[PDB]
C-alpha cells in the first residue's frame, strides 16, 4: 500500500474503500493500474485492518475500461499476453474467489473492461446515475479479456446479447433489472448504503462467510450429486478452520 | 408407509396430496425422522392413484424453519462419521433426489416461515406460490455454518448469482414478493389466497396428460447441462420414450 | 432464392426480411418450409444486400409452430431426417448465424416456433404476440430444441411454468421472463425492430458477428478456458477484418 | 435371509457371492433388492473394511435377467430399472468402504456396471467377457454404456458394443476394464492380497481418496484444487 | 459422376475409397463435397448396411490438400470451405446412421484423423504410416483433428504426436487407441470385412441407437446417463 | 539455489535442487521454481524446457517437514502456501509458454505427479521408482495430484496406485500413460536431448498453440472445438 499512483486505500471501521485513482483519466485501467491493483489486493487478504473490500472509484467515474492508450494502443506475442493476464489477474483470478467479501459501489461511468471486476465482486451496488456501457463493438472490438463471460454470469442471455451488440448504454436501476448489480440507489444515498451492507458483511463469521460465498460459484456447473458432494466436504472445511 | 406418521400429513382432495410437514410446535424443522418419513411418504405417494399432483406444505405458522438444530445438528455432531454421512444423504435423499425428478408434478406452497434447508425442497419442486406475508432466509450465516446439503445448489439453480449471494452472505428476510421477483417461486399471493390460488394451479395440472406432464418437466432439467446438439438428441429419444409408455 | 413457396425475402436498404409465408396455415413449419428456410439462411449468409436478416411471419401469425399435419403426423430413418431438417435452420443455422438476426414476432408464437425465436440473436416483439408451449396440451413434450431453447433464456421456474400448464402469455409477459430483448405496440413494431436493424447495421460487420458469438460460446466455459477463448477471438477478429 | 446372495467374513474382506448358479448369477429384481440390503448393511458392519464382488460357480454375471428382469406399469418398469442402478453403481460407485470385483467367470451385459462402479477389479484370464446385447437385440441400458466408457477407451468401448465378441480377462486388462487378470487358480489369492494391502491403510483417508479421484474427473484443475483442499481437510476434521 | 471418391457395394458393404492417388487421396473442398454427397446418399441406400472408408493406392489419406484447401480468400468464404470439411468429416460421420468402419491402408497425415476418429471403428495395416504432422508445416491440428486426437487417445500420447510430429505405424496407433485393430497390409481386406459382415449381421437398428449412445454419453454424469439411456432404450423398442 | 538451470542449444535442463532431501519440494522451491519458470518463458536462449532432478530423485514430493508438519498456521496462511505450490506445479507449467519435458530420473513420490503430469510430454527411467505413497503417509493425494493423475491416467490405473500406493517403475508408468516413453537410465538423458532437440526444430509459435489447444479442447463439444480451433488457428497466424 506504500506508493500507489492509480489506486486509493481508506480504511473506515473494518471497511477497505479500494478506489481506483485516475479521475483525469476516468480510471481507465492501464497496465500500472493493474499491476498496483493486484498488488493491493494480495496485501488486504491478510491486512487486519479490513474484513470487508469495497471497490469503487474516484470522481465520477467507476471505470470507462481499460486504458485505450496505455493498455490497447502501447501493446511481441508472449509480451502482449503478459499485459493482458495481468488485467485478469486481478479483474477476476482474485478477486472471483477473495478471501474476504467484497462490493463494487459503481458511482458513475461503468464501462467495457469494468464490467470483469465489478461482476467478479461478490456484491455489487450502483447508482441511479451510474452509466454502465458494453462499448466495445463501438471500438471496433469484441469484449475480450473476460468481459463476455462476466456479463454471461449474470446477466440473462438476451440482456447480455443486446448490450453487446448494440454498445447502448444504460443506467444504475437497468443495471439491477438484468442482474448485473443488486440494488440501485441515487448517489447521495449511494456510499450510506453501500457502508450499511458493508457493516452486515462485517458482522458476520469471517470464515463462515468466506466459505460460503465461494461455495456458491463453486457449485455451478456441478451437477445435483456432485454439488452434495463438495457441499459436505466444504461444510467439514469450515468448522475445522474457524 | 402412510400408517403411523409421526411428523409428516398427508390429506388427499380430488387427485391432489396435501403433503404437509407436520411439527408445528418446532415451525417445521426437518429432523432424521422427518427425513425418514418424508421419503416413505414421497415414495408411496409416487404409485397412489388417489394423486396425481403433491403440494408440499407445512403446518401452522411455517413452512418449515429449517433442519433441526437439535436432532439433525446437535445429537449428530459427535457421531461417527459415517453415521452422519447416512444421515445427511437421508436428508437429501427426499429434499432433491426424489423430488427434482419426481414421478409426479410437485408444488411448494410456502405458507410461513421458510428458512436454511427449507430452500432445496421448496427449489426441487416443480412450480412454487408463496405466500407475500412468508418470510424467507438463508439464515445459516448467522448460525455459523454454510448452506449444506444441496441448499447452495439450489439457490443458485433459480436464482441469479448476485441474488444468490446477497441473502447467502447477509442472511437478510425477504418476503413471497421478493422470492418472486428473484425467480425463487413462481407467484406470491396474499395469505388468504394461497391455497386456493395452489389448488387451482394444482387442478390445471391434474388436467393434462400425466405421462406427457412427467416427460416434459423432467426433460426441461435434463437439458440445461447439455449442448444444443446433445439436447437436440435426448429431446428425440425423450419425444419418442413418450409416445411409446403413454 | 427463386421459385419459394412458402417463405418470403424483402431486401430493405441492407435488411432481409425474412418471413414465413403460410398465413392461411397460421405461419405452420412445414418440412416444405424447413428446406425453404435453410436454403434462403445460406444464401443470405453471402448476399451482400442484406447485413442483417429480421426473422418474421406473414399475416397475423409470427409462426403456429410445426406443421401438425405435415411435419408431426405425416420409416425411423426418413422421421429422423425430417425432425434434424427442422432443426437445421432453426437453431443450427439461426444460433451461430454470420449475421446478426433479429426474430419479430408480430402474433401467433406457439410450441417449435420457440427455437428460431431464441436461437436468434436479439427478438423484438408485439405486446399483442400471444406466446405458448402448448406441447402438452396436444399431448407432446416441447420436442426438436424447445425444450432447450426455453431453458436457454429462461429461468428454471419459468419455464417449468409455461412447459407444465401450457398457459398463453403476451409480449410484455415475454420481456419479463427474458424470452425476447423488448415488447412494443404491433403498431410500432416493424419502427422499433426497423430501427434495432439500423443500429446493427453500424457496427463493423466481423467484430458484430465475433461479439454475438463468442456471448453464447463461453458458457458452458470455466473462467480460465473462455479467457483463453476470448483472447483467441480477439486476435481471429483482428485478423479477419 | 438371503437367496440371491452369498455374504462370508473373512479378516476384514467381506467376500459378496452372486449366488444363482442355475441362471449364471443373472440379475434379477429380487437379487437387486437383495444386494442393495447387503451393501447397505455392510457399510456399517465393522466386521469388514474391504467388499470383494464375485459370483459363485462359474460365472461372475451373465447380466440381467432375460426373464425376471426384462420379460416379466410405466412406473413400475421404472422402479425396477432403477433398483437395479441404485445398487449396481448409486450404492457402489462411492461405496464407503473400499470394493474389489473378482470376476472368476462368464461377465455379460448389465454385469459390467457393477463391475466398473467397484474401486478396483481382478480377473480370471479364463473369464468371458462380453457386451452381449445387440445380440438380443436391446442397447447396453441401465448405466452399461456410460460405466463401459468411463473406464475403456471410445474405441475398445465401441469395438465390443457394435460386435458382442467375447474377450478374456487379458483382453479386458488391456483395455483398462480390470486392473490385473491372472490365471483362475491364482485368482482368488491375488484378490485377497489385494483387499488385505487395502485393509491396511487408514479407513477414512483411503474413503476419502478414493472418492475424490472419481469427483475431480469432470472438473476443471480450478476447481479440483478447491475441491481436494476441502476434501483433505475434511479427512483431517473426520479421521 | 463423383470424381475424387469411389463407391463399391459388396454384399451390403460399401466401400468408400477416396480417389485421388496423384495427391495421395488429399482432401480437397471438391472431396469434401463429394465425400458429404457419397454419405448422404448412402444413409438411404438399402445396397449398404455398413461403410467402409479407406483410401485409393498407397494412402489412406495425406491430409488435407495442401493446395486446394489451404493455400487457395474472404472471412465468411474461407469459414464456408471450412465448414464443409466438418460437414462430412465429423458433422456426418460421428453420428452416422449406419456403422462406419475406416481401413487404414496407407498413409494417414493431419486431417485425416477427423475422419478415421469420427468412424465408428478402425482397422489399419502394420504397415500404415500415420502422423499429425500440421506441426511440420506450420500450422496447428485445426478443423477438429486436435478435438478428434484427444477423444480416443490420452493426453501424453495425443500431445507427443501432435507436438513431434513423429510418424509411427499401425501397431503402435492399436497401442494408443487410435485403432481397434493391426494387422498385415496383405490380410487388412479380409479383417476389415469380416468386421463389417459381423456388423451386418446385427440388428440395424439397435446396433445404430447402441453406437450412438456411446459417444452420447461421454460427458454425462451417471445420474443423467442413466435418465438418457432409459429413454434411448424405449425410443430403440419404438423404433 | 534450490533449482538448477543449465542451457544447452535451445534446452533449459531444469534441475529441482535439493538432493540431500530428494528435492523434496518446499515453500522456499516452490516460490523459487516459479521464479525461474517465469524468468525462462521470456529468456530467448530457451525454446525447450527439460524438468528433471538432481541426484538420484526427480522429486520425493512435497517436503514433509517444511510443507506438511511446519504449515500445521491460520487458515489463509495455509491457503496461501498451498496456492504457491500449484502456482507452479500446474497453473504456470500446464499451459506454460514453451514446451515442456519432465525426465524423471530417479525417486517419483506424491506431489512430483503434479509438475510431472503438467509437463507437456514425459521420459522415465525404467529403474526409476514412482509412488502415490500418500495413503501409507495418512493423507490423500492433494493439491491437484488427485486430478493430476486422472487426466493421464485410466481410472482403474489411477484408482489402483491411490488406493495401493504401490510402487511402480518407469515402463509400467509408460504402460498406464503417466509417461511418453521409458528408457534404461543410462540412455534417459540422450533420449529426452532427442525429443528436445525434434521440439526445437518446430515453429515455436504453432507448436505453444498447438500443445495448449489440445488441453483447451478436452471437455468441449465436438461443435465448441471446432469453433475454438479455428480462433485458435486464426489466432497462430496472425501472431
Ligand atoms: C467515460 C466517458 C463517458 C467520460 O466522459 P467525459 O466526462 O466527457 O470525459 P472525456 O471523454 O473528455 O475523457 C476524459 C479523459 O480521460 C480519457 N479517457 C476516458 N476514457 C478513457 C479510456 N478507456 N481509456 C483511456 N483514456 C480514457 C480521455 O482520453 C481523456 O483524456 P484527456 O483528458 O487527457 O484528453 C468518456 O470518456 C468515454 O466514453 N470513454 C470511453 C468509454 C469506453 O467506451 N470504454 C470501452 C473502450 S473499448
Ligand atoms: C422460524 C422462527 C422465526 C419462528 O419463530 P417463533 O414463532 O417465535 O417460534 P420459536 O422461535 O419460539 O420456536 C418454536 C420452537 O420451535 C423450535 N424451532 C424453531 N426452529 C427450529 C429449528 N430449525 N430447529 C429446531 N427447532 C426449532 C424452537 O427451538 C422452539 O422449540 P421449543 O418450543 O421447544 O423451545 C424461529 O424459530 C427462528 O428464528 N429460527 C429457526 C430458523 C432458521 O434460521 N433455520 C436455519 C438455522 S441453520
Ligand atoms: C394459432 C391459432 C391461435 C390461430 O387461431 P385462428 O386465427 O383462429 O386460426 P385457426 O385456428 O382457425 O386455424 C387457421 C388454419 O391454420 C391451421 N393451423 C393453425 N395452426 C396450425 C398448426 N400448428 N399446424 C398446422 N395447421 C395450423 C389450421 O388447421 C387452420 O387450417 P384450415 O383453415 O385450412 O382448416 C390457432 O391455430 C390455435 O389455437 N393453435 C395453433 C396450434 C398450436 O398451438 N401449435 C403448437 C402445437 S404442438
Ligand atoms: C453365460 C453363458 C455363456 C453360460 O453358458 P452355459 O454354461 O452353456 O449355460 P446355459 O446357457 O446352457 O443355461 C444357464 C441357465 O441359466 C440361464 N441363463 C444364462 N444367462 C442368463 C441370463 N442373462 N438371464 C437369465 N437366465 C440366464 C439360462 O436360461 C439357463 O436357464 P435353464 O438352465 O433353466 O434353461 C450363457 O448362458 C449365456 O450366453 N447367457 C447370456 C449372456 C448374455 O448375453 N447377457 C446379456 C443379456 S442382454
Ligand atoms: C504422403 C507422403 C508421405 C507420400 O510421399 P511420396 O509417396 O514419396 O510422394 P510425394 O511426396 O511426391 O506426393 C505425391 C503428390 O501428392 C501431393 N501431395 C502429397 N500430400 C499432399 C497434400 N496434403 N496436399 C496436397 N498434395 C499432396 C504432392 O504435392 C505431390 O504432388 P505432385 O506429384 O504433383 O508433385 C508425402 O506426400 C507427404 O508427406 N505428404 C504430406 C503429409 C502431411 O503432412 N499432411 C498434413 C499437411 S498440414
Ligand atoms: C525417496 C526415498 C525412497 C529415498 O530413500 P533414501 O535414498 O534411502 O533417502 P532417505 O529416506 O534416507 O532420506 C534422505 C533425506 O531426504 C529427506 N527426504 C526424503 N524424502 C523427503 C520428503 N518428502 N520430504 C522431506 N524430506 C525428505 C529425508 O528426511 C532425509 O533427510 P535427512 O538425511 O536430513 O534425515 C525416501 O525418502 C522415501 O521413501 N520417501 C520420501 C517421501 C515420500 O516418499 N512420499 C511423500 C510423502 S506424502
Amino acid at each position: 500500500l506504500n506508493g500507489l499512483t492509480t489506486v486509493k486505500v481508506q480504511f473506515d471501521e473494518g471497511i477497505a474503500w479500494v478506489s481506483l485513482n485516475r479521475p483525469d483519466k476516468r480510471n481507465a485501467m492501464s497496465p500500472t493500474l493493474n499491476r498496483e491493483m493486484l498488488q493491493v489486493l494480495e496485501a488486504l487478504e491478510f491486512d487486519d485492518r479490513c474484513g470487508v473490500v469495497v471497490l469503487t472509484g474516484e470522481g465520477d467515474s467507476f471505470s470507462a475500461g481499460m486504458d485505450l492508450k496505455e493498455y490497447f494502443r502501447e501493446t511481441p506475442a508472449l509480451i502482449k499476453a503478459q499485459i493482458r493476464r495481468a488485467a485478469g489477474a486481478w479483474q477476476w483470478r482474485k478477486l472471483r474467489f477473495y478471501a474476504k467479501p467484497t462490493i463494487a459501489m459503481v458511482n458513475g461511468w461503468c464501462f467495457g473492461g469494468a464490467f470483469t471486476p465489478l461482476i467478479a465482486c461478490d456484491l455489487a451496488v450502483a447508482a441511479d446515475e451510474a452509466t454502465f456501457g458494453l462499448s466495445e463493438i463501438n471500438w471496433g472490438i469484441i469484449p475480450a479479456g473476460n468481459v463476455t463471460k462476466a456479463v454471461s454470469q449474470v446477466c440473462g442471455e438476451r440482456a447480455a446479447l443486446y448490450y453487446i451488440m448494440s454498445g447502448e448504454p444504460f443506467g444504475g436501476q437497468k443495471a439491477r433489472e438484468i442482474g448485473l448489480v443488486n440494488e440501485s440507489v441515487p448517489l447521495a444515498a449511494l456510499r450510506e448504503r453501500t457502508r450499511e451492507l458493508a457493516k452486515t458483511l462485517l458482522g458476520k463469521n469471517p470464515t463462515v462467510l468466506r466459505q460460503a460465498k465461494h461455495a456458491l460459484r463453486r457449485v455451478e456447473p456441478m451437477d445435483w450429486d456432485l454439488s452434495e458432494e463438495y457441499l459436505a466436504a466444504k461444510a467439514e472445511q469450515t468448522a475445522a478452520i474457524d
